[PDB]
């Protein structure tokens, strides 16, 4: 699954 979690992080790149 991607990062989808803490809506405090720096990184991403999701959807």
């Amino acid at each position: 699954i991607c990062l989808k979690k803490w809506p405090w992080w720096p990184w991403r790149r999701c959807k």
